[PDB]
């Protein structure tokens, strides 16, 4: 099934024009973990904020132009997206939020880590019915000497 994977800040805030202000190497760590050895879908905005192809997976760009780096795979629409991948256990769409506004009413899983931070955005996770989804995996964690902020993993399925 198609998956979607992103990080929170309060008012589902996912990206704005600067960095984000926090440092959360753990959330890095959760992604690599539950996105290895399966394709990632992204726009190319994202493509570009990441700076390289994420190894051991197989990376797909949204983009209306033409692909500026073999390394990796270009697609020009969301259908076009859904063939690259071809027939795997799961998708995972990784951002940003133009991509997940489209891809979310295709969705079966989230995999959501919600910051506490509050961080003024111009991009939003789209907003989501909890009656639509059931959280099966939830996990709070302390900032420490190596994260700058509290945080929790959630992992939902679509009901
Ligand atoms: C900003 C971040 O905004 P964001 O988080 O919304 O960026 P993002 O989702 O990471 O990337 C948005 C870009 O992805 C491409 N894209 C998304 N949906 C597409 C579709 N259906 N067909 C073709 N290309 C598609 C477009 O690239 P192009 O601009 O290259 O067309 C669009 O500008 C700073
Ligand atoms: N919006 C982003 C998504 C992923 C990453 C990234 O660097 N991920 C690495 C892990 C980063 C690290 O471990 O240093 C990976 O999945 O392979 C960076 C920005
Ligand atoms: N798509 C992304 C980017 C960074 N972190 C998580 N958990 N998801
Ligand atoms: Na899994």
């Amino acid at each position: 099934g198609i998956s979607l994977i992103a990080a929170l800040a309060v008012d589902r805030v996912i990206g704005m024009e600067n960095a984000m202000p926090w440092n959360l190497p753990a959330d890095l760590a959760w992604f690599k973990r539950n996105t290895l050895n399966k394709p990632v879908i992204m726009g190319r905005h994202t493509w570009e904020s990441i700076g390289r192809p994420l190894p051991g997976r197989k990376n797909i760009i949204l983009s209306s132009q033409p692909g500026t780096d073999d390394r990796v795979t270009w697609v020009k629409s969301v259908d076009e997206a859904i063939a690259a991948c071809g027939d795997v256990p799961e998708i995972m769409v990784i951002g940003g939020g133009r991509v997940y506004e489209q891809f979310l009413p295709k969705a079966q899983k989230l995999y959501l880590t919600h910051i506490d931070a509050e961080v003024e955005g111009d991009t939003h996770f789209p907003d989501y019915e909890p009656d639509d989804w059931e959280s099966v995996f939830s996990e709070f964690h302390d900032a420490d000497a190596q994260n700058s902020h509290s945080y929790s993993f959630e992992i939902l399925e679509r009901r």
